């Protein structure tokens, strides 16, 4: 028998509307089995360096803040109506990441040519027993199902250009990136490597350094100079870099004259920076806007959930 999407995703949705915490998840693991292989099977179909044409809404870090994800297509829009690219680390952190990946992995089962899910940093085997994910997975399902989920992430894509003008990558660039066909011929299934192309783009960050490259001192990858985007930007013609990968007081942040930007969409991230999400649209144009999202506590998001479900 055939995947039911539209019962999957309605027991989701009820889910977060509650407003409720529940120890089991709303889905069988059988369920959760077989939304990870159909997942994995459109992505390893579709290409590593997604291609996709305008308009669109880019979505940066979602954590597991569940009933923050529910408010962002409250506000921007339900799939498939908005078309959506999401620039990784859905899991860790946040107190749902279950139903929040679930949700995910259900509207790109249901709208493959709409939705769009790239990697982050989080989604590996290596970061999620730590900040989460993997006790999570173990104390409301079990291990054979964290087993899966990390199968079904070693498959996601790595990058996305919108209009052919906009890049966009989780953590941002990398030394050994010589062309777009390097991105398109990473192997998949992988794990995220210590070193090379894959380990950059998920763990570099911008910053008004000296050299074009230097070790990044967050530990992981390197940093690259406002030289270093300003060469990638002519070398493959593009006018903007997309990433996520670092929380901002207002869900976006722009460097290097507007050349790159940081988008981030977990308000209050870690429940200590208080900081607000965004959501950048992306005309048919090409001009970017912002929607905004205020960091709320768990008795307003819970109120909002309440209100929502009407």
């Amino acid at each position: 028998h055939m995947i039911d999407i539209d019962s999957l995703i309605d027991k989701l949705l009820n889910a977060g509307f509650s407003g409720k915490r529940t120890k089991n998840v709303c889905l069988k693991n059988t369920e959760i089995e077989l939304i990870c292989a159909s997942a994995r099977e459109i992505f390893l179909s579709q290409p590593s360096l997604l291609e996709l044409a305008p308009p669109v809404k880019v979505v940066g870090d979602v954590h597991g803040q569940y009933h923050d994800l529910i408010r962002i297509f409250s506000k921007c829009g339900f799939p498939p109506k908005t078309n959506y690219l999401f620039l990784g680390d859905y899991v860790n952190r946040g107190k749902q990441s279950l139903e929040t990946i679930l949700l995910l992995l259900c509207y790109k089962i249901k709208y493959p040519e709409n939705f769009f899910l790239l990697r982050g940093n989080h989604e590996c085997a290596n970061v999620t027993r730590v900040y989460g994910f993997y006790d999570e997975c173990k104390r409301r399902c079990n291990i054979k199902t964290w087993k899966l989920f990390i199968d079904t992430f070693n498959t996601l894509p790595i990058a996305a250009i919108v209009a052919g003008k906009i890049f966009c990558v989780h953590g941002g660039l990398s030394p050994v990136l010589n062309s777009m066909d390097e991105i398109r011929n990473i192997a998949r299934p992988t794990d995220v490597p210590d070193f090379g192309l894959l380990n950059d783009l998920l763990w570099s960050d911008p910053a008004d350094t000296i050299n074009e490259w230097e070790d990044n001192e967050r530990g992981v990858s390197y940093v690259f100079s406002k030289v270093a985007i300003n060469k990638f930007l002519s070398k493959f013609n593009f006018d903007l870099v997309c990433r996520a990968h670092m929380v901002v007081e207002d869900g976006y942040e722009f460097f290097n004259d507007r050349t790159l930007v940081t988008v981030f969409s977990a308000p209050n991230y870690c429940g200590e920076f208080d900081n607000w999400g965004a959501v950048m649209g992306v005309s048919e144009d090409l001009l970017c806007s912002f929607e905004l999202l205020d960091p709320l506590d768990s008795a307003a998001l819970k109120q909002v959930m309440k209100k929502e479900k009407q």
